């Protein structure tokens, strides 16, 4: 219905209290039976709504679906984001964000339940199943030189890792520059992009894909031995709204640090959060492949690497395989 | 008409020969009187078309209007550009290009007769009068690191300056990093932007605005003492199609050099093409202003400056006033 999101937003706003169907009807200026039909439909999609005679309706639990009405409350109370766009299915939130940022200076995020053309680094396929992960692009407006893109990427990683760690009983680690792991399984990839010129960044677009509720059978093919979801490491049901709220909080925290601190302030905590040390790594550089060991992360965020031939490299980015 | 661009493209294709109305009618599968009406309308907009009984029509001259039908011939025979978009009026070709490049790897350009929201560096107003200049954005796909943006900007300047110089009896000079001058008048501003991440450039967007046919009375306000058009320096009528063709050629030439040569190969020719030397310059850095002298352009394209206090600076970009 036209009014399903409005009814949902009133339910959400009123937690922990019940609201009457009559009160929702007066807010939206619709009949009481139209309100009943909307609530019957929301319950059908998987909202747990407790309805008690003479008292009204309490939203108790939301399904694994993004609702614009609820996300609207997340943005209303945000000091970072002006708005959000929520979709059931789209080609890519990253493409959507790149189009939406043009001609304005808004900060915003895009969420979609599904992507049909999700891409990672190097334009690799990113699997984005309906109702099973968080597929998001975040647009921000830092007043910084374009070379700061690498620094951003280091701060945001810790914010993502912290959010995931809150829901996982297992050790969550960063794999520089762009992956989050739990044990031997990738739970998240994120991709930082920019629109920039010589005078500065016009926008940062951070694409973030986090596996939330896949069982291993849901991972399909042979990323399976290499992939994991938060639910596989959580004894409790993972609630996507609880998670999103925690994630938005850590992103804002880490984004304020990016704006105000040198990377050297964060560098030790980043080292201790990393799973790249004391192991042989496979680097790919265009058509070249070589093995090496990561020996340090310098004060400017460059990986210091000693290859199998004994030669040192100082790398702003790489693609690393375990 | 639906067919005006098609008729125009056939006329253009057939130069220097006349084509009959009957032959245009058979190509487009329309009546002979529909062809006559299209030609009558094109003549009304300012096309000079010579019509002779029994023989047909020759396009002799186009007006100061961009026609998609003609621009289509420029792209068909291009080794650089896959397509173009031509508009009579748009907010900005730069905004249009930023939207159009998303989700593809095409190389292309956008032209508009007018812009209602033309912007330069720092989001300054760029005046874009209907029928008086070339207002263009070019999208290219160099396979390079994001830090190469500054180098691109140095090569393209010489290509623009060369094209303008061909139509001007006066000395055309580059004002680093982003302006082209004839004497004391700015004839052109260009703006290089990119979409990039740590793995490379996804697109370069070069916004190029060249004043073609303004009289001084057309410049309005008090940019007048500081602004000029190519026509004010040309004894001949300036033909925008001739100019565009020359400009596209020099851009491709200079873009191939960017891909294959170090800036040190071009550096002396850039110095000799510049009007910034042996004069006091005003620099603006955020809220700071200072005077200085440009003393050299280094091998990486950095301006070397000695300020009024005697201190040296090495600058990748600046905003300079005379
Ligand atoms: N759902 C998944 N979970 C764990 N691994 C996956 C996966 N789908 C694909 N993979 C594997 O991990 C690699 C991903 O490549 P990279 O390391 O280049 O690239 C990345 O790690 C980052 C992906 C960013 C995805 C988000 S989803 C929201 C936004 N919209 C987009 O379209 N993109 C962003 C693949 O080559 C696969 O082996
Ligand atoms: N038509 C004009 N001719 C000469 N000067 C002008 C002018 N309009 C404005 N100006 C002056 O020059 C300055 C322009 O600022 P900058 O130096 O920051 O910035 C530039 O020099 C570059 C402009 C790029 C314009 C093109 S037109 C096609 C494409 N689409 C766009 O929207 N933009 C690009 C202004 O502050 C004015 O003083």
């Amino acid at each position: 219905s036209k009014y399903s999101q409005d009814v949902l937003q009133l339910l959400y706003k009123n937690k922990p209290n019940y609201i009457s169907g009559q009160s929702i009807a007066e807010s939206l200026n619709i009949s009481r039976t139209a309100v009943k039909k909307v609530i019957d439909q929301l319950k059908l999609e998987g909202c747990k709504i407790d309805s008690v005679n003479h008292k009204g309706h309490l939203l108790q639990q939301l399904p694994d679906i993004w609702y614009q009405g609820i996300i609207d409350q997340y943005t209303k109370s945000s000091a970072l984001f002006d708005f959000s766009e929520v979709y059931d299915s789209i080609d890519s939130t990253q493409l959507a964000a790149k189009k939406s940022l043009v001609g304005n200076q808004s900060s915003f995020f895009i969420l979609s339940d599904e992507q049909t053309k999700g891409r990672g680094r190097f334009n690799r396929h990113w699997s984005s199943s309906k109702g099973q992960g968080l597929w998001m692009s975040v647009v921000l407006r830092p007043n910084v030189a374009f070379s700061m893109i690498s620094k951003f990427n280091l701060f945001i990683a810790l914010g993502i890792r912290d959010a995931i760690q809150h829901f996982s009983q297992d050790e969550v680690k960063v794999k520089w520059p762009n992956d989050i792991y739990i044990d031997n399984g990738k739970v998240c990839g994120f991709l930082t992009e920019m629109v920039a010129n010589n005078d500065g960044i016009e926008a940062i677009i951070c694409g973030i894909g986090i596996n939330l509720t896949q069982q291993l059978e849901n991972f399909d093919e042979s990323i399976r031995h290499r992939a994991t979801s938060i639910q596989l490491h959580d004894k409790n049901k993972l609630d996507r709204y609880q998670f999103l709220e925690r994630l938005l909080q850590e992103i804002e925290k880490r984004y304020n640090q990016f704006l105000t601190l040198p990377f050297s302030e964060i560098r030790e905590e980043y080292i201790a959060a990393s799973n790249i040390w004391n192991r042989t790594l496979l680097f790919t550089e265009n058509d070249k492949q070589f093995k090496g060991q990561a020996i340090d992360l310098d004060y400017d965020g460059y990986l210091i690497v000693r290859d199998e031939a004994g030669e040192s490299h100082r790398l702003i980015s790489a693609d690393i395989d375990f």
